[PDB]
């Protein structure tokens, strides 16, 4: 045991903080991302998720699903829509799908059944990774690594679903980073 994880706990080396990109690279556990990346992404989420879902005919159902993400495509002050990390996600080999989603919860859906959730705050959204056997915010509002407890997250989750609505399921394949290590896997090794 490192004795503490918090001793260091977030991402190794970052090459990118502005945008969510940034909490994406750590929840990633390594950046190689940019932001025109995300813009282009989030631009062609919406033509590929408009022409994927309209073209598989997205049930409809489908559309009424997603629909229920933010919407406003993306901005450009220093944001990027929370969907560019779905798309890298699903390019990274993971997707990323809303949480809020009732028929998911109710069919048995749970949000720290998850080891990635995402926030999103009116505007600014934040990143949910699951380091070692609890939930950690990341993104800035944190001022730092905000351990949630599982029955926190759940919590937090429901206050924020029953103040609005804003929630975001990682689903797939989760890549570690250095909170991985600090769960157990520590340095020495070689």
């Amino acid at each position: 045991g490192p004795l503490g994880s918090m001793e260091s706990i977030f991402h190794e080396k970052q090459e990118g903080s502005l945008c969510a990109q940034h909490c994406l690279n750590n929840l990633l556990q390594g950046e190689y991302f940019s932001p025109v990346e995300l813009s282009s992404i989030a631009h062609q989420l919406d033509e590929e998720e408009r022409m994927r879902m309209a073209e598989g005919g997205v049930t409809s159902e489908d559309y009424r699903t997603f629909l229920q993400q933010p919407s406003g495509n993306m901005d450009d002050s220093g944001f990027f829509s929370i969907q560019v990390i779905s798309n890298a996600l699903k390019v990274w080999g993971l997707e990323l799908i809303l949480f809020n989603s009732p028929e998911y919860q109710r069919l048995r859906i749970d949000p720290i059944n998850e080891r990635s959730f995402i926030c999103n705050y009116k505007e600014h959204w934040f990143t949910v990774r699951k380091l070692g056997k609890q939930w950690f915010n990341l993104n800035s509002l944190l001022t730092g690594p905000e351990l949630i407890s599982d029955t926190y997250l759940a919590l937090f989750l429901a206050q924020l679903q029953q103040e609005g609505y804003s929630i975001f399921v990682v689903k797939g394949d989760l890549p570690d980073c250095e909170a991985d290590q600090l769960l157990q896997m520590i340095r020495v090794q070689q």
